[PDB]
C-alpha cells in the first residue's frame, strides 16, 4: 500500500497549504494579538484614527501611553521564550485592568512594547494611568537578575496628550511625542514614567 | 521505508488538525460579515455596548436605525437566494454610503436586517441619514413583485435616540425603541422612516 501511503502524503500537502493560506487571510482581519488577546498593532492604529477624528470633532483632549517591556531581551535569555511569553500576556493583563472606561484601548503594539488609547483623558490622568500600570507590572513581582540579581520585571512609559485641530498635527504625532517621552522615561533609568514636553 | 512514510502521514494528520482548529478560531474573531462586508451582528452588539457607555459618561445623544428590507422572504423565495444575496450586498452598499463619521458603524444584524449606530447625533440628524438611506435603496430600482407586479425592493427604517440614563437601563432600550419606530414605518405603509 504504498502508493496509498504516497497518495495520502500528497493529499495532506495539498489541505494544509490551503489551510495555511486561510489562516494568512483571516490572520490579516482580525483585531486581537494571539499571544495576549489585546489589540493587535493594525487595529491600534484603525481605532486611534478613529478616536483622532472624535476627538477632533468634540475638542476633546486624547491621551496615549506608550509602554515598553525594561530588560526584555535578556529576560527571553535567561528564562527562555515560552517564560518570555507567560510574562507579556502577564505584563498585557496589567494593561488590560489598568484602563476600564469602553472608550480604552489596550494593545500589543509591537514585540516587547505595549500602548494604551485614552479617549477623553487629561494629560493629569494619564499620569495616573501610567503610574498604576507601572505599578501593576511590578507588583507582579516576576524575576529578572537585571539589573541588580534581585530584581522584578518592570516596564517604561512614555505619556502623550493632544487636543485635534492644532496645525501640522495628526494622530501619528500623537504617537511620536509618546514615544518621545518614553526615551526619557528609559534614560533616566528606566521603570518610570516619561511626559511629553509642552 | 512503509515506516518513513507511516510517520510522515501521522506528522501531516496532525498539522492538518491544528490548522484546522486555528481556523475555526479565527473565524469566531472576524467582525465583518462575508456577503455584505458591514459588521456583523456580534461586532454589532459589542460596539453598540460600549457606545452606550461612552454615551451615559458624556451623556451626549446616541442614536439608532434598525432597517428591514421590505418583502425580503417573498423576494428570496421569488427570485431564489443568490438573487436575494445580491440585493443585501446592494442594500448594503447603499446604507455604507449612509454614514461618514468614524464613529457612526453600519451592520449587517440580522438575516434580512441591518442596523446603524450614530454616537452623538440628534434625532434630527438621524432622521436626515435614514431618508438617505431610504432613497438610495429605492433608487437601486431592484424589481420586485411584492407589494405588486412591476414593484421594487425598498427598506423600512425606525429611528432611536436616548442620552442614556443610570440604573438598571442598558443599550437593548434604544434597539426596543428602535424596532417600535420600525413598527410603525411598517404599518404606515413601509418604505419610509419611523421616528422616535
Ligand atoms: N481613560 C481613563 N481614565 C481614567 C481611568 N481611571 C481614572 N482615569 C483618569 O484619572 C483621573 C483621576 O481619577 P480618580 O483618582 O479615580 O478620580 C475620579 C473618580 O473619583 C471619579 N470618577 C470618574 N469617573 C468614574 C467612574 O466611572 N466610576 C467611578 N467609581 N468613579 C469615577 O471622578 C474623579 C475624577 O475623574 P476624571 O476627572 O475623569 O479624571 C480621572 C481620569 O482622567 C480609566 O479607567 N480610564
Ligand atoms: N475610580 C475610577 N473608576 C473609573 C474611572 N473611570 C472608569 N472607572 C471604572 O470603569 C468602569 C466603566 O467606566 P465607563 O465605561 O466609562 O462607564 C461609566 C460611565 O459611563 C458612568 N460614570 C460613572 N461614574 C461617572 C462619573 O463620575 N462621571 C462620568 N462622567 N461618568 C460616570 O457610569 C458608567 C459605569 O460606572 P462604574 O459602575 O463606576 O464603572 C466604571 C468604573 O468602575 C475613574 O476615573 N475613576
Ligand atoms: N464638530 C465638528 N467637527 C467637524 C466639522 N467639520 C469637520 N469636522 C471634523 O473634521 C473631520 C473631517 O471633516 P470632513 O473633512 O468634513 O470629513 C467629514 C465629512 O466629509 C463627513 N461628515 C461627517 N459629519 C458630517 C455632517 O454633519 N455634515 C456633512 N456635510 N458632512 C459630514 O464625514 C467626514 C468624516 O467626519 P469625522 O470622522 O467626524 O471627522 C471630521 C470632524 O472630526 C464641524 O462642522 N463640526
Ligand atoms: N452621525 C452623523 N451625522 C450626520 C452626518 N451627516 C450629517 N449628519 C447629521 O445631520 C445634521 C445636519 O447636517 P448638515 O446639514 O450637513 O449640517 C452640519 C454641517 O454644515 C456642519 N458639519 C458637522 N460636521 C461636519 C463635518 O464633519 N464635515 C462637514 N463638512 N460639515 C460638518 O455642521 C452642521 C450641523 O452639524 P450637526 O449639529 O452635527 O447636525 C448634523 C448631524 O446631526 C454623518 O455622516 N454622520
Ligand atoms: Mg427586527
Amino acid at each position: 500500500r504504498m502508493k496509498q501511503l504516497e497518495d495520502k502524503v500528497e493529499e495532506l500537502l495539498s489541505k494544509n497549504y490551503h489551510l495555511e493560506n486561510e489562516v494568512a487571510r483571516l490572520k490579516k482581519l482580525v483585531n486581537s494579538d494571539g499571544l495576549t488577546g489585546l489589540s493587535n498593532r493594525r487595529h491600534f492604529d484603525e481605532y486611534l484614527e478613529m478616536e483622532w477624528r472624535r476627538s477632533l470633532r468634540e475638542q476633546s483632549q486624547l491621551s496615549l501611553l506608550m509602554i515598553d517591556v525594561d530588560y526584555f531581551k535578556s529576560y527571553n535569555d535567561t528564562f527562555g521564550h515560552v517564560a518570555g511569553d507567560e510574562a507579556l500576556r502577564q505584563v498585557a493583563g496589567a494593561i488590560r485592568e489598568g484602563c476600564s472606561r469602553s472608550s480604552d484601548l489596550a494593545a500589543r503594539y509591537g514585540g516587547e512594547e505595549f500602548a494604551m488609547v485614552l479617549p477623553g483623558t487629561s494629560p493629569g490622568g494619564a499620569r495616573l494611568l501610567a503610574e498604576k500600570v507601572r505599578r501593576t507590572v511590578e507588583s507582579l513581582q516576576i524575576s529578572h537578575d537585571q539589573p541588580r540579581p534581585g530584581s522584578h520585571l518592570t516596564v517604561s512609559i512614555g505619556v502623550s496628550t493632544l487636543v485635534p485641530g492644532g496645525g501640522g498635527q495628526t494622530f501619528r504625532v500623537l504617537i511620536e511625542m509618546a514615544d518621545q517621552a518614553l526615551y526619557q522615561a528609559k534614560n533616566n533609568g528606566r521603570n518610570q514614567v516619561g511626559l511629553m514636553e509642552q
